[PDB]
């Protein structure tokens, strides 16, 4: 079965736990590039009662260092906020818990915005088919998969 965020049936309980970065993309591709600081790398999902203690790490120069986050509840059921080289709200539009979870962020940094789109597994990769899922929902968001970019090889420290 499957769930949004922001739908009646979700069961946030369930993402908790283990997830891998799998696919990033975004309407400002630098943002998830290389050396971009949102070419984060998710390792778990604490779920707490109002909130979401995010666990990623983040490589430069072949080196990882961790970074932690708390992602807290907004008003609108299904989303969540956290301030990170900016203000980002996020929700979760797709997510079968026990194998992938795609989310949908917004980032405002100095006046600007931008959209960044996750896809994340509870192993290092996901199959083809949900990649192409993922990429259907990309587009749905007006995001050419020339600007998705597949970690799967490089998830890991
Ligand atoms: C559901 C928790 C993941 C939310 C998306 C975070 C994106 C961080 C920038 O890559």
């Amino acid at each position: 079965e499957e769930a949004s965020s922001t739908g009646r049936n979700f069961n946030v309980e369930k993402i908790n736990g283990e997830w891998h970065t799998i696919i990033l993309a975004s309407d400002k591709r630098e943002k998830i590039e290389d050396n971009g600081n949102f070419r984060l790398f998710l390792e778990q999902i604490h779920v707490l009662e109002k909130s979401l203690v995010l666990k990623f790490h983040t490589v430069r120069d072949e080196e990882c260092s961790e970074l932690s986050m708390v992602a807290d509840k907004t008003e609108k059921a299904g989303e969540y906020s956290v301030t990170y080289d900016g203000f980002n709200t996020f929700t979760i539009p797709k997510t079968d818990y026990d194998n992938f979870l795609m989310a949908h962020l917004i980032n405002e940094k100095d006046g600007e915005t931008f959209q960044l789109m996750g896809l994340y597994g509870r192993e290092p990769d996901l199959s083809s088919d949900i990649k192409e899922r993922f990429a259907q929902l990309c587009e749905e968001h007006g995001i050419l998969r020339e600007n998705i970019i597949d970690l799967s090889n490089a998830n890991r420290c």
